């Protein structure tokens, strides 16, 4: 029974969202205010062969609320699509992100991170020969995250890790059209995630900062979003990135990641502006 999509779309979003938090985290790391505005384009493939593409707009702020403290609340949205054999899933979301960065003098730091997010999946699948079954499904992801880091020694190294816990509540839905379509019973699921990354940053000038990143990330416990009445684990990720300064407050920013399983590659690229006050 198709349901694969439900579970498949839901998780594929679930993943993507985890990546959204990674940006917000960024936002702390980098005068109070830097208002910033980003886009993040994700594109992955799964395999009968899986595929995904996602795009999100995003605006948030990065207050230096004091000695050693940074505070950041971002809000954005996102659209996301999933193409599988017979089933497609368009996704729509709006979430609220926040992060708090405490520093220990110049050695390392803590990050408390939070996210609440709404999402709808319009699913549509060939549920039989010549027969359509579509359905609409509503839900919430909620993200909570601990994370500590150390500065290490022109050029600079950073080794950082922690845990994330995703809480997904999905509403109870109907598959209208073909009579072989599911009636979704609701779904609570939660998932601890280990996170472990290394970041190298070699400087170009006193106005442009260049870096390369590698890290891994496993799931400590089960995540499955099948409903009532395939998918692997561990990722390697590497990437590239630059900051650049453009004059009168203004500044650029750019980041590429590759997330690399055997049977799950993902490409994620961020780009946006920012204003420091």
């Amino acid at each position: 029974l198709a349901a694969t999509v439900y579970a498949d779309s839901t998780a594929a979003h679930a993943d993507m969202q985890g990546r959204r938090l990674k940006a917000v985290s960024d936002g702390l790391d980098h005068t109070g205010l830097r208002v910033i505005a980003q886009t993040q384009q994700d594109g992955g493939t799964w395999e009968v062969e899986g595929k995904m593409r996602g795009s999100t707009q995003t605006v948030g702020i990065a207050a230096k609320t004091g000695e050693n403290t940074t505070a950041a609340a971002t809000l954005g949205m996102g659209r996301s699509t999933w193409s599988e054999n017979s089933a497609n899933a368009k996704t729509d979301s709006i979430s609220l992100f926040a992060g708090i960065r405490h520093d220990a003098g110049d050695i390392g730091y803590l990050k408390g991170l939070f996210s609440y997010g709404r999402y709808k999946n319009s699913i549509s699948r060939s549920t039989g020969a010549d027969e359509h079954a579509e359905g609409s499904v509503n839900g919430t992801l909620m993200q909570l995250g601990a994370l500590g880091g150390v500065n290490v020694p022109t050029g600079d190294l950073t080794v950082e890790g922690g845990l994330r816990y995703d809480l997904l509540k999905q509403d109870a839905f109907a598959e209208k059209g073909s009579a072989l379509g599911w009636s979704g019973n609701s779904l609570t699921e939660g998932t601890l995630v280990g996170l472990a990354g290394l970041k190298l940053s070699q400087p170009l000038s006193d106005k442009a900062v260049l870096f390369a990143t590698a890290g891994v990330e496993r799931d400590l416990n089960g995540r499955d979003y099948t409903v009532t009445g395939n998918m692997p684990h561990t990722r390697l990720v590497a990437g590239l990135g630059a900051d650049v300064e453009f004059g009168n407050g203004w500044n650029g920013l750019a980041r590429y990641s590759y997330a690399g399983s055997k049977q799950y590659g993902n490409h994620s690229g961020r780009v946006g502006v920012g204003y420091r006050f």
